[PDB]
C-alpha cells in the first residue's frame, strides 16, 4: 500500500484519541451503578448491554492511526480476561489513565525509556502489595462463600463448587453441563484436559463463549504435521458416514491444504476441529499416548510407519464430549478402557519411582495427575428450562470466579485493592527523576478504576478516593449500599489474580505505547 | 466497519428524536375519534390504516442513532401486545412520555439510576393499584359481556366465546375457523397447545397475522438436536411423496445446515416448520412422549439406538391442522388413537396419585390437562364468504380480549384506568429527591394516553383530563360519545393484562434508554 | 440597528456561559494560592498588574450575549469591589455559583422570583450572622496580615501598610505616590486633607483614578462663591503672569455664571481645580483661615472687603502637590510656613480648650487635628518602573483594604464566615418551597468560593469544606499552612464590609441574571 507514516507526537495524539473512544464507551458500564451502551446490529433491533467485553468488541475507529491505538489496548486487555477469567474493563481503565498521564509527560520532554522503567518498578511492588494484602480461599467454607458471592449470593452454587472441587481437586478439571432435571447432579468421569486451543478462531461452535463443543466427536490423533488433506481423505469420509464430530490432534496443522479444507470447505458438511498436540520434543509423543489410551484411540506415527492414508475409524478414539477454546482443550469423557487407563496411570507411576531427576519426576505426575484425575462434570438442574439455562451461566461464572480465588487468594474489590497497595507506596523512588514521575503515574492510575465507579454512582470520585486512602486495610467503599468499610465483611471482592492481570497488562500496553515513536499503516 | 460513537446528551436527543417520529406517527390512530395514516407501497396503491401496530411496524429512520432510539421503542412496545393481546400503542405513547420527560430532568442534571428508581417504583405501586380497580370477568353472563364489546356489540359472538370457554374451561386451548355455511359449529377435539414458536420467522404461511398454518401436516418427533440435514433426507423425501406439509418438533434445530435448508432451500417445494420441544431436561422427554401419543407417532430417541436416517412416514405423526407462532405450538386434531389418549392420561394419573412433591404433582396434572384438555373448534358461519371472513376476524379478536379478561379481570378503558390510579399516587415517595422527580415522571406519562384520544377528539385534554381526575372509582370520559360517566357501564373497558404489560414495558425500555451513557453504530 | 433578542433559557445559557468564562478566569486568580497574573495589550507592551477584577476587565466575550452576561457580573463586581476595596472576586465566583443554580432552577421552571426571594432572604441571615461573627480590626500586627492578604504575600506592602498606618494613624489617611527609587520612602508630608468633591468630573485630571494631582498648585481661597469672570479676572491677570496650575477654593462656584464663562470663554489651558470650603458657617471660615495659613496663601471675603480682583498672586498660596478626589480634597504639602502653621495649631488648640462648649470643641479639635495630622505620603521602589507602577497599584488597593478591614473589623477569611453562616442558614427556610431552593443556592453560593481556593490547593476542597463546616466558631482552612487552624489565630483574616459587600452584590447580580428573561443585542 503507499503507507502514511507518523512520529513522536504526531503518533502521540492518534494513539491517545483511540485509546480514548475506547475506554470511555467501555468504561461507563464499571461498578453496581454502571449505565447501559447500545450496540447496534443489522440483524434487528439493537441490543442494550453493560458487558464491558461487548462493547471493546465492537470499537473500531475510522482513521488508521487512532484505530491501531483502540486495537492495541483490546488485545494487550483481553490478555487479563483470558488469564484470570475477567480484568479485561478494569485493565482498559487503567491502561487509558496510564497511557494518559504518560504522553502527557513524554510531550513534557521526560525520558520516554525512564518513565516506563519507573511505571514498571510501581508495578513489581504493588504486586508484591497485593500479594499481601490477599484473603486466602482454601478451605470449602472460603471456596463456598466466593462461590455463592460470584452467583449473586446463591448457596446452592457455591455448595455445588466446592462440592464439585472437593470431589476433584481445588486444580482439578471441572464443566458444567445442562441438568436432566430440578436436581442438580455431579460425577466425576474418564476425562482430560491441556492447554491447546483451537488451530483456527473459525472453529468456533455453538457456544457464543467463544469455545467449541463436539458431542461424541472422533479423537484422531497423529503426530506429524498435516498441511495437506490428500492423506486424510480416508478418515474424513469414514467419519462422515458415522455423523460424528471430529478432533484433530496432531503435531499441528498447517494452513496449505488442511486447515484450509477443513475450515474454508467444512462449514457444514462435517464438524471438524484441529488442535496441537501438547507439549513438544519427546513429551509430545509420550502425552499423545496418554490420551490416546485415555480415548481408546491410536496415534499415527510415521516412525513406526504408520500412515493416515490407511487411518480407519477403529484407530479413531471417542469421547461423549470435547470443549476446546482460545487456549484449552478438555476431552470431557474419553471411551478408553478402564483398565487400560489404569495400567498407563500404573506404568507411568512406576516411570516416576524410578526416576533420575527432579525435571523428569515432575512432568511424569502432571501426565498420571492428568490420567488419573478425572473429570467433575456438574449437571445444573432447574424447575424450568430457562432457570436452567440461567443458573448453569452463574455457575460457569462463579467456577471461574472461585478457581482464580483458590490460586491466589482473594482481596477488596471495587477498585479498594488497587487504590490501597497505591497508598503504600507512596515513598517509592528510581534511578532518576523521571523514572520517579513514571512511578506516580502508575500509582496515580491506580485510582481510576474506584473513582469511575463512583462517578457512575453520582457520587464525587475525588472525596470517596480520598477517604478510602486516608482508611487501612480492606476498608473501602461499597458502591452497592453506597456506604463505607470492610470490603471483605461486605463481601465485595476480586480474585487476587483478576486485579493483577489487569494491572501487569495494562501496564504492558501503556509502557509499549509511551515507547512508540513511529507507526506506519495504509493511506 | 468504523464505528461512530454518541455518549451522554448527544446520544440523548438522538434517541429522543427517533422516538418522537415513531410515537407521533402511531398515537394520531389512537381512540374512537382516531386519524388516518397512509402507508406507501410499491406494490401498487397506498394503504389507509388507523392500526397503530401496522405504522410502527414501517417506522425507520434514516439516522442511524435516531432509528436505534425508535427500534429500541418498537421492539419492547410489542412485547405488550404478545403478552396481552394488545398494549402496543398505549405502551409506544407511554414510552415517549416517560423518556421525554425522564431525560429533561437527566438533562437536568438529576442522577439517571435515582429517576429510573423512582420511575419504577411508581410503575409497582401503580401495578397494585389496577390490580385493586380490577372488575373480574368470570361467570360465563360476564364472559359474554366483555365477548360481544370486544367484537362490536356482537351477542353472537360473546355467546360463542362463552360456549367455547365452557365447554373446554377459561384457560382451555379454542381456535377459530372458517365455517361450513351458515350456521356457527362449535367442537372439542383432540389437540394441544405448548408454549413454543417456530423457530424462523421465515416459516410464517399465508396467515398475515405472523402466524404458520398447516392443514394435515406430518409431526416429527426427535429429541435429537438436528443441525445438519444429511440424517433427515429419507424422511423429507417420504414427507415430499405424500405432498402434506410437515412439522418438525425437535429439542432444537440448528441453523447450519436443517434450519438454512428447509427455509432457504423450502422456498415452495415443500411446506416445513420446525419449533422446539416443550420443557427441559427429563420432562422434555415425557412430553414428546405425550405429543407423540397424542397425535399418533413416535419419538426417534439416540438414547434407544432410533435413527433418523430409518425415520419412515409410520414414525411420524398427523393432525387436521396445526398452528404456530411467535411462542406457541397449538395441535389442533392429533390423529392419535383415543384409548392410547386415555391411557397415557390414566397413566399419568397414577403418577400424580404416587408424587411425592408438590413440583412433581403440578408438572404431571399440567400435562395431563393438556392431553385430557383437547381443543374447542369454533366454526364461524355466515350468509356469504365475505361476512363469515369479517366475522370471523371479530371471533378471533374477541377471543384475545376475553381470555385475557379471565385471566386478570377488566378495567375503565380510555385511558382512565391508568390516569385512576395516577391521581391515587399523588404522595408517593422515594429514596431521595431525584426518586421523586422519577415518581412524578412515571404519574405525569400515565395520563397521556386519555390525553392523546381527548386530542384526536379535537376537545382540550388538559381539561378532560383535570376532570376524570377529579372524579372518583371508573369514573372517566366516553370519547365516543364524548360524554363523562362511569366508564364500566358505558361498557368501555380494557382487560387489565394489556394496561399492565403497556405501562411496564413502557416503564421498562424508557428506564434503559434513561440509563444509557453510550450508542455504537455503524458509520 | 435591529437588534437581536432572545427570551427563556436561551438567554439565560447565553448569559451564564459568558458568566463562566469570566468567572473561571477570575476564579482561579482569586486566593494567594492563585498566581498573579499579567494582560496582554494588543495596544502595546502587556500589562502587568496582580487583581482579579482586571482579569474579568480584559476579558471580553465575542458574544453579544455573552459577553453583555459577563459585563453585567463585571459591573456588580466592581461596585462592591469599590466599596469592600476588596473581595471583587470573591463577589464573581459567588454570583456564578448562585446564577447557575438559579439557572438550573429556571430550568427546573420553578419560578425564579421566589428564588431571588429565598436569595436575598437567605443573604440578609447570611450577613447578620457575618456582622455577629465579625470581630474588631486587630492591632497593626493584624494590620500587617490584613495588609499582607491585599498583598497576596506581598510582605512589604503589608508592612508599608502597617508602617504608614502607624506614623499617620489609621485614622489618619495615606496617599501613595511612585517610589523615587527602588527603596520605598515613607515620609509624612505636612499638609491638611478636608473631604471635599471636584466640582466636575470635567475637572478630574488625566490619570485613571480620576483623582487630579496638580504639580505646584496655587491655592486661591474665597469664602465667597465666585459669581462672575469680572470679578475673577483681576485674579487672573495676575495668574497669567503665573502659570502655575491653579486650584480654587470657593464657597461654592455658581455654575452658570462662572462655568459658562469660564468654560466656553476661557480655555482654561492653565491648569485649574475648583473644590468648595470646606465645613460651612463660621467654622467653614474657621476651615478656611486653616487652610489659609497651612498654604501660606490668604483668604480674601466680603466681610474683610478684600477684592478676589485686587487679591494677586501672592495672595494665593501654593502647594507642592494636590490630589483631588470626588470624596475628599487634600493637599499634600502646602508650602506653609512652619512656625505659622504650628502657631496656628496652638491657637485653634487653645480656641479647643477655650470653648466650654463640645461642640465648639469639636470643631476646632476637628480643624487643628487636620492640620496636625498632616498626610502621609508612600513612595514604592521597584527594581524597574513596570514593576514599581505594579507594585504601587497592588500597595492601594491593600491599602483601601487594610483602612476598610479595620474599621469594620475583620472576620476569619477564607471564606470561612461564609461557610459558617450558611450552615445556620440552611435551617432557616423560605417561604415557599421555590423560595427554600434558593435559599439553598445561596447557601451553597457561599459555600463555593471556599472549595476554589481548596481547588487552587488542589486539596479536594469537599474534604475541606465537609472539615470546615465541621468546626464549630472560627474553623477555617489556611491555604498557605494547609493545616487547620483557628482563622483569627492565623491571623488570616477578610474584612467583614468586604465580604458582606461582595455577597450582597454577586446575590443581586446572580438574582438579576436569574430574572432576566430575556437579552437584547444589536445583530
Ligand atoms: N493563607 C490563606 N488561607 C486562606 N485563605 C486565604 C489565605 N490568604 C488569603 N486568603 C483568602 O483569599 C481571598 C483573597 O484573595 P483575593 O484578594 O484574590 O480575592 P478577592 O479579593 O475576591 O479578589 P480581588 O482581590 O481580585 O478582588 C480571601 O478570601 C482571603 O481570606
Ligand atoms: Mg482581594
Amino acid at each position: 500500500a503507499a503507507k502514511d507514516v507518523k512520529f513522536g507526537n504526531d503518533a502521540r495524539v492518534k494513539m491517545l484519541r483511540g485509546v480514548n473512544v475506547l475506554a470511555d464507551a467501555v468504561k461507563v458500564t464499571l461498578g453496581p451503578k454502571g449505565r447501559n451502551v447500545v450496540l447496534d446490529k443489522s440483524f434487528g433491533a439493537p441490543t442494550i448491554t453493560k458487558d464491558g467485553v461487548s462493547v471493546a468488541r465492537e470499537i473500531e475507529l475510522e482513521d488508521k492511526f487512532e484505530n491501531m491505538g483502540a486495537q492495541m489496548v483490546k488485545e494487550v486487555a483481553s490478555k487479563a480476561n483470558d488469564a484470570a477469567g475477567d480484568g479485561t474493563t478494569t485493565a482498559t481503565v487503567l491502561a487509558q489513565a496510564i497511557i494518559t498521564e504518560g504522553l502527557k509527560a513524554v510531550a513534557a520532554g521526560m525520558n520516554p525509556m525512564d518513565l516506563k522503567r519507573g511505571i514498571d518498578k510501581a508495578v513489581t511492588a504493588a504486586v508484591e502489595e497485593l500479594k499481601a494484602l490477599s484473603v486466602p480461599c482454601s478451605d470449602s467454607k472460603a471456596i463456598a462463600q466466593v462461590g455463592t458471592i460470584s452467583a449473586n449470593s446463591d448457596e446452592t452454587v457455591g455448595k455445588l463448587i466446592a462440592e464439585a472441587m472437593d470431589k476433584v481437586g481445588k486444580e482439578g478439571v471441572i464443566t458444567v453441563e445442562d441438568g436432566t432435571g430440578l436436581q442438580d447432579e455431579l460425577d466425576v468421569v474418564e476425562g482430560m484436559q491441556f492447554d491447546r486451543g483451537y488451530l483456527s478462531p473459525y472453529f468456533i461452535n455453538k457456544p457464543e463463549t467463544g469455545a467449541v463443543e463436539l458431542e461424541s466427536p472422533f479423537i484422531l490423533l497423529a503426530d506429524k504435521k498435516i498441511s495437506n488433506i490428500r492423506e486424510m481423505l480416508p478418515v474424513l469420509e469414514a467419519v462422515a458416514k458415522a455423523g460424528k464430530p471430529l478432533l484433530i490432534i496432531a503435531e499441528d496443522v498447517e494452513g496449505e491444504a488442511l486447515a484450509t479444507l477443513v475450515v474454508n470447505t467444512m462449514r457444514g458438511i462435517v464438524k471438524v476441529a484441529a488442535v496441537k498436540a501438547p507439549g513438544f520434543g519427546d513429551r509430545r509423543k509420550a502425552m499423545l499416548q496418554d490420551i490416546a489410551t485415555l480415548t481408546g484411540g491410536t496415534v499415527i506415527s510415521e516412525e513406526i510407519g504408520m500412515e493416515l492414508e490407511k487411518a480407519t475409524l477403529e484407530d479413531l478414539g471417542q469421547a461423549k464430549r470435547v470443549v476446546i477454546n482460545k487456549d484449552t482443550t478438555t476431552i470431557i469423557d474419553g471411551v478408553g478402557e478402564e483398565a487400560a487407563i489404569q495400567g498407563r496411570v500404573a506404568q507411568i507411576r512406576q516411570q516416576i519411582e524410578e526416576a533420575t531427576s527432579d525435571y523428569d519426576r515432575e512432568k511424569l505426575q502432571e501426565r498420571v495427575a492428568k490420567l488419573a484425575g478425572g473429570v467433575a462434570v456438574i449437571k445444573v438442574g432447574a424447575a424450568t428450562e430457562v432457570e436452567m439455562k440461567e443458573k448453569k451461566a452463574r455457575v460457569e461464572a462463579a467456577l471461574h470466579a472461585t478457581r482464580a480465588a483458590v490460586e491466589e487468594g482473594v482481596v477488596a474489590g471495587g477498585g479498594v485493592a488497587l487504590i490501597r497497595v497505591a497508598s503504600k507506596l507512596a515513598d517509592l523512588r528510581g534511578q532518576n527523576e523521571d523514572q520517579n514521575v513514571g512511578i506516580k503515574v502508575a500509582l496515580r492510575a491506580m485510582e481510576a478504576p474506584l473513582r469511575q465507579i463512583v462517578l457512575n454512582c453520582g457520587e464525587e470520585p475525588s472525596v470517596v478516593a480520598n477517604t478510602v486512602k486516608g482508611g487501612d486495610g480492606n476498608y473501602g467503599y461499597n458502591a452497592a449500599t453506597e456506604e463505607y468499610g470492610n470490603m471483605i465483611d461486605m463481601g465485595i471482592l476480586d480474585p487476587t489474580k483478576v486485579t493483577r492481570s489487569a494491572l501487569q497488562y495494562a501496564a504492558s500496553v501503556a509502557g509499549l505505547m509511551i515507547t512508540t515513536e513511529c507507526m506506519v499503516t495504509d493511506l
